[PDB]
């Protein structure tokens, strides 16, 4: 019953794309029963400098709605409350990368996901770095399998972040995820989770920010 | 001012796939200014024979956010109160094709938009008909073009459906739109309309249905 009701979420991402220092703090809150997840990031220092799409992987998987005979292969929600440390390496097809660290763990009511951005070999008249990235996002399958060693899951997807002029961005995806606690985790069998992700803005924000809603539901048994 | 604030919208569709007859009747609202979409669809006569996923395009695109600069480009809205005839020849690549014809005008306060639908050629090993799409949607381009003539608008764009095997299913959509009335219309300079759509369920719904989000925004000018 740690996620049987909304809980309130706090994204804090600090990062460093070929030098550009910037940082986004984000609000909002998950519904775990449903797999809804309701967030609003704004870039505390300014215009950022990367598209906002490329920072949604990065900026909660455990608010994933487990079908009842899924409970058991839910390792993020079985690394509550102490967490799990998320790490990722993600490469942008024919640009950068982006190495991200993250400690996602409860502090107190809120669930706060912490994180650190480095990305680098971004190319300045790259569709990253250009800007030249569409506002919008597609649905994924992201698979997840158990790291018996390391005592977490690995996972695995490539994600398509459309271009205006009707091309596709890929963008590849590394992650690993391991509890932060040293009390026994649930390590799943082989399975994915169908994410669904919609950016809005807001008439009644000002700053510079990406309005996202986004469904996710666990398969694959 | 028609569309200034949120506008309550009733969706009704009447439809025959290979015989298999239903109804799908559904409630919502959009706010045009923000190109925001928020509807509820439930299947009035049982269980849906098709995947729900193949009914989006045709369940109003006039509630699309035209930035200031297009407002001249905006053939929906132009076509208000009186309405527009929108027809379509949806073809699912390798499996049957969707004809539908609906009439999308206000009625009072609400903004309805009536449809027929008439599928054939799907196979019962077919990914539609053997319901093997997986509820989630992507997001794509919408393609608007004068259409001098008809004084219309021709509009096309193929639709990507995902299968449960990473699988795709293509959908062919030959849209057609004319005013219904014959007072001049706003004809548009090419453009398209970036669209991005998530379903999702509702807890306190028993009934068959699907709950779409969607987020419309022009561009291309």
């Amino acid at each position: 019953e740690l996620f049987t009701g909304v809980v309130p979420i706090l994204v804090e991402l600090d990062g460093d794309v070929n030098g550009h220092k910037f940082s986004v703090s984000g609000e909002g809150e998950g519904d775990a029963t449903y797999g809804k997840l309701t967030l609003k990031f704004i870039c505390t220092t300014g215009k950022l400098p990367v598209p906002w799409p490329t920072l949604v992987t990065t900026l909660v998987q455990c608010f994933s709605r487990y079908p009842d005979h899924m409970k058991r292969h839910d390792f993020f929600k079985s690394a509550m409350p102490e967490g799990y440390v998320q790490e990722r390496t993600i490469f942008f097809k024919d640009d950068g990368n982006y190495k991200t660290r993250a400690e996602v763990k409860f502090e107190g009511d809120t669930l706060v996901n912490r994180i650190e951005l480095k990305g680098i070999d971004f190319k300045e008249d790259g569709n990253i770095l250009g800007h030249k990235l569409e506002y919008n996002y597609n649905s994924h399958n992201v698979y997840i399998m158990a790291d018996k060693q390391k005592n977490g899951i690995k996972v695995n997807f490539k994600i398509r972040h459309n271009i205006e002029d009707g091309s596709v961005q890929l963008a590849d995806h590394y992650q690993q995820n391991t509890p932060i606690g040293d009390g026994p985790v649930l390590l799943p069998d082989n399975h994915y989770l169908s994410t669904q992700s919609a950016l809005s803005k807001d008439p009644n924000e000002k700053r510079d920010h990406m309005v996202l809603l986004e469904f996710v539901t666990a398969a694959g048994i």
